[PDB]
Order: structure tokens, then C-alpha cells, then sequence
RNA sequence: UGUACUAUA
């Protein structure tokens, strides 16, 4: 810090005033040390006359190396993110300019700046509150290469895109959901912990639920087909998806949407029937399977039963049938409390057996049977186990 | 008895 603005302890001094900061040409290092940062936080927050405005918007964001400077700075970012604020309130004749020489700094270093774990601060600051129509160029100096892939699996920078979809119209970001949609894109960011949290959160945006019931006919049609796109690809790779440490839970979330109800049963005929004992003994697809079991549409319901309950074993070297198996497996067990849980539900009556006006009670019951058959005449091994008492549990809650 | 994300003074 500059020595005149300290005191004898060598310690920032007291009754500073904002102007004094501003008049002495060394705003750069308050604003890049703790003391100062948190002093000019205060100053920047109250009462400004017009050329305490002025002297903000030329010295933090009228030159570009200066406004980089602060901007990947773990302090000077958020006096950026205020002056920004302030230029944008501020209706004067040089409104304009300023807001344009903003856009054009951070696009000509877009990239740049949303790798940084600061600027890309700056960056949705930046998207959320400038004009639509510069934002929206903001987002089109967006990479369209493998810069891009690298920007969504970024612990930080991926909050840009996420940024983009909630504040951004389709229209201006829609490069991006084809950029995703491509094979070797999604196979790169699904497979990554933040790549995953971009599509599910693109795939959110473009789901037609109450949250999009403002939107024209035109602009719904736009929705559909990009979504429509999306998991046309999504479904394509879907055994790897559901396997998948992150991407789970991606499968996970359109099974478990009405809203995805098409896609849903997509993903259950074309990817987990047939493959219902295999996948159930996986750490990460076993949780699919459950999330298909709750929510699958009776039909394709019944035929997931009947693939576990005449589940053919070629050569059984783990258990004699796939219900045998799954019982005493470390992660199968779960399916099969999940399967007794649904037709307790049904039976029971908190859950609907009756899909469209027709009445499916009869095979809740005839499966629940099968169950219920099951697990007494294996009680003695199943007692041996939490997941075998659990069982055993519901079934004697059941009877009442 | 079995998984992620939720990121700066």
C-alpha cells in the first residue's frame, strides 16, 4: 500500500476518503489488498457524485489491462463486479461506450477469463447484467473447440454455462446443445463430475415443465427439437451414461421426469430391459434401475417383473435365478426392496394401480405373491442380513 | 449394507 495512506503502525489509516484513492493514481493497490479491497467495498456501496463515477468506470473497467488485472484478482474481482453495476445504473451519455468497451474487453479474452476462478466471476456478473443484447454477445465469443469441452468440465467455469442457460434466450446459445450432442463432446463431458452438472441443467432449460409455460408457440417448437436432439444423442450412449460414476444421474433424472416421459421410456426398452440382472449389480446403474422400477408406465413395468421373476441363469455361479442372486447381492439387494416396496404401495393403496382407466391390481398382487413365496421360503438366510430383515419387515407391515 | 454437484473478500 501506498505509504502516505498509512498510519505509524503501518496500518491503512482512518477517515480515508474515496476520492483521496481516487486522485492519487494507486486505486490498483487498494483494490488487490485485503484492507483496501474491503474499504472500497464500503465506499463504492454508498452516496458517488458523478465523477467519483467517472473516475471508477475509467480506472476499473475503461482499460483493458488494468480491468484483466483486477478481474482474475482473488480481491480486485469484486470491485469490477461493482463498478460494473454502477456503469450500468448510471444513464449518462457515456452509458454506451462504457458498456461496449466492456463487452469488447471480455470477449476478446473470453476464454481466458472463464478458466480463471475469478474472472469468470466477472464474467456471469457480466451475462446477468448487462443488456440482453450485449450479454448476448458475450456468448457468442464463447470457444466452439475443445476450449469449450474444458470451459464445462472447469470446477468454475462451468458455472458460465450454467450461467448462460438460466439468463440467455435458446436462440443465442443453441451451438451449444449441438456442441453437446456430439458423440465424443458428451462422451468427454458426461464423463466428468461438472461436465454432467452442464447437462442437467441444460437438459432442465429445454424440459417443457411450468417453468417454460411463457413461451411462444414458435419458441416451444425451437425447445422441443433442440431437446429432441440432445437425447436422441443422450439415449445413443446410454448404457455408458447409466454406468457412469457421474452420468447416472443424468439417467436418473429424465426416468424420474413426466415431464421426460417419452425419453424415459426410450431409455427403459432401448437400454435397461434385457439388461435388468446385470445392472442391478452395479454400483452406479443399480440406482437407474430402482428410478426405472418407481417409475416406469405399468406395461413396461410388468415386463421388468417378469424378466426378474423368469430370469434364466445359463450357468448360475452366484445364485440359482436372477431374484436369487439380487437378494443376497451387495448392491442387487436394493432393487429387490425396491421391486417389494412398489407392490406393498400398490396393494396397499398408496400407490395407483389403475393407469388410464385400466386396473393393473391383479399383477401388483400376482407379483407381490411371488415375492411374498420368495422370501418365506428363504427366511432363514435372509434374517442373517439388514437387507433380509427389512424384507421380511415389510412384508409383516404389510399384513395390516 | 450402496454413488455426484452445490464453486471467491
Amino acid at each position: 500500500l501506498p505509504t502516505w495512506s498509512l498510519d505509524s503502525n503501518g496500518e491503512m489509516r482512518s477517515r480515508l476518503s474515496l476520492s483521496e484513492v481516487l486522485d492519487s493514481g494507486d486505486l490498483m493497490k487498494f483494490a488487490v489488498d485485503k484492507t483496501g479491497c474491503q474499504f472500497l467495498e464500503k465506499a463504492v456501496k454508498g452516496s458517488l457524485t458523478s465523477y467519483q463515477k467517472f473516475q471508477l468506470f475509467e480506472q476499473v473497467i475503461g482499460r483493458k489491462d488494468d480491468f484483466l488485472k483486477l478481474s482474475t484478482n482473488i480481491f480486485g474481482n469484486y470491485l469490477v463486479q461493482s463498478v460494473i453495476g454502477i456503469s450500468l445504473a448510471t444513464n449518462d451519455d457515456g452509458y454506451t461506450k462504457r458498456q461496449e468497451k466492456l463487452k469488447n474487453f471480455i470477449s476478446s479474452q473470453m476464454t481466458d477469463m472463464c478458466l480463471d476462478k475469478f474472472a469468470c466471476r466477472v464474467i456471469q456478473s457480466s451475462l446477468q447484467n448487462m443488456d440482453l443484447s450485449l450479454a448476448c454477445k458475450l456468448v457468442q465469443a464463447l470457444p466452439r473447440d475443445a476450449r469449450l469441452i474444458a470451459i464445462c468440465v472447469d470446477q468454475n467455469a462451468n458455472h458460465v454455462i450454467q450461467k448462460v442457460v438460466a439468463v440467455i434466450p435458446l436462440k443465442n446459445w443453441e451451438f451449444i446443445v449441438d456442441f453437446v450432442a456430439t458423440p465424443e463432446h458428451l462422451r468427454q463431458i458426461c464423463s466428468d463430475k461438472y461436465g454432467c452438472r452442464v447437462v442437467q441443467t441444460i437438459i432442465e432449460k429445454l424440459t417443457a415443465d411450468s417453468m417454460n409455460v411463457d413461451l411462444t408457440s414458435a419458441a416451444q417448437n425451437l425447445r422441443e427439437r433442440a431437446l429432441q436432439r440432445l437425447m436422441t444423442s443422450v439415449t445413443n450412449r446410454c448404457q455408458e451414461l447409466a454406468t457412469n460414476e457421474y452420468a447416472n444421474y443424468i439417467i436418473q433424472h429424465i426416468v424420474s421426469n413426466d415431464d421426460l416421459a417419452v425419453y424415459r421410456e426410450c431409455i427403459i426398452e432401448k437400454c435397461l430391459m434385457r439388461n435388468l440382472l446385470s445392472l442391478s449389480q452395479e454400483k452406479f446403474a443399480s440406482h437407474v434401475v430402482e428410478k426405472a422400477f418407481l417409475h416406469a408406465p405399468l406395461e413396461l413395468l410388468a415386463e421388468m417383473m417378469d424378466e426378474i421373476f423368469d430370469g434364466y441363469i445359463p450357468h448360475p455361479d452366484t445364485g440359482k435365478d436372477a431374484l436369487d442372486i439380487m437378494m443376497f447381492h451387495q448392491f442387487g439387494n436394493y432393487v429387490v426392496q425396491c421391486m417389494l416396496t412398489i407392490c406393498c404401495d400398490a396393494v396397499s393403496g398408496r400407490r395407483q394401480t389403475k393407469e388410464g382407466g385400466y386396473d393393473h391390481a391383479i399383477s401388483f398382487q400376482d407379483w407381490l405373491k411371488k415375492l411374498h413365496s420368495r422370501v418365506t421360503k428363504e427366511r432363514h438366510r435372509l434374517s442373517r442380513f439388514s437387507s433380509g430383515k427389512k424384507m421380511i419387515e415389510t412384508l409383516a407391515n404389510l399384513r395390516s
